[PDB]
């Protein structure tokens, strides 16, 4: 079982602010942008019950920042699962500024999405999603 | 005679230069005329929960001074024109204490289409929009 | 005891799903911040352009319900504690016809330093920023 | 090529309520893109934007096609379009790349002036980011 995925991104100039560093609601976009782009290669047929009846939804996020990123740096995002509770998958990420070539640690994060359908009604991970998950196991 | 959104710039706004990026304006201006749908046309906003769509055509923006942190910018709306079924907006942008400053000028085109399962099929503007919208001709 | 912010739900604030997106959440905190920053710390404000600056060492969120398109939510902060050079803000988000109905609640915490010699310095909030929380502060 | 290319995986966060991407985004993609060739065709004069030189945008504008959806993938293809002086003309061509054919959804372009940090003046386009552009010459 594979230990993490990789989400990278080079940081630009609307990532930054006028202090010169990355404002700090990108780290969070960039979970974002990392789980969804685990679901369009891992998972593809579950994107395409969002539009009928499943509700794929975030119930909580974090982030810890320890470093700063600067304009023009690559970031390195590698998820990790954290655990499932029946309808909630718990995710884990650690971010690496990789600019120079070696990967120093400059945040850590964590956020929680939960399985719901059409109001709001808790459902057991999509098995094809659960499939996915089973590669990367803690 | 125009529709007014205001804002106060934040950081999040700004990059590192020290002005607000570029992007932030187009923004503004789907701010705007969405603010615009909520409070002149309610029947339109809840009719697009149904069978339409409104779709930008285009749009644009000029830049004459930069707008920097904390600053407050008046996003003042008026209606260029309408073709049938396509609305084209005006923006102004300006740096408001003092006399209020024009730094910034835009202009967007929104088309009016039904949706359906074959594709969007152009309707002519809603009554409801198209008088509102009046109300901010030249 | 708190401070206001007031935003309109768009619909960039929303995404394919129908409801805002989980980011702009954190985004509100970053805008009702600095709005307090504007208006209740002039001299801390210009002084970041000098020496000071506000490092973000942490934050957080967590969802209740769901906010919709042209719906109003107050984001309203309030003071958790202060830590030598650590400043926690707490914040209940509040959708608001009728009565303010809570959709999420976060948190985050921000730290003052010098743009000294090895980068930053944690340094004591300054005493004008201080007293401005301290109307915001659980008393 | 004639054009330098910044792909692109749209993620959640760039679509909105009717699904597809809100149109800012567009504008966003042409930032990253101007930055990220900045960056590897143009090192010297990104240093120099740290000291005394500034490229500020004049202008931009963006004409939409077709729509964009969540996890398609978009190609940005940035050219030149014009050189004035100190002012830099990029013209964008957006297209859906996904199942592999490439087809045009959007076009777009803005205007970049080099401008010197009281008071702005004009200096003429430098020759280390003149001699990269011209590989994108029409
Ligand atoms: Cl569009």
């Amino acid at each position: 079982m594979r230990a993490y995925f990789e989400y990278r991104h080079l940081v630009t100039f609307a990532d930054t602010n006028l202090v010169g560093n990355v404002y700090f609601t990108n780290y969070l976009s960039w979970q974002g942008a990392c789980r969804e782009r685990f679901l369009a290669e891992k998972a593809p047929k579950t994107v395409a019950r969002m539009h009928d009846d499943l509700a794929l939804v975030t119930s909580s996020c974090s982030c810890e920042f320890f470093s700063e990123l600067y304009a023009l740096d690559t970031v390195s995002v590698r998820m990790s699962l954290v655990g499932i509770d029946f309808h909630q998958i718990t995710m884990g990420f650690e971010y690496y500024r990789v600019t120079d070539g070696p990967a120093r640690l400059v945040a850590r994060g964590e956020q929680t999405v939960a399985c719901t359908l059409r109001g709001l009604t808790p459902v057991e991970v999509p098995d094809e999603l659960r499939t996915a998950l089973d590669a990367y196991a803690p």
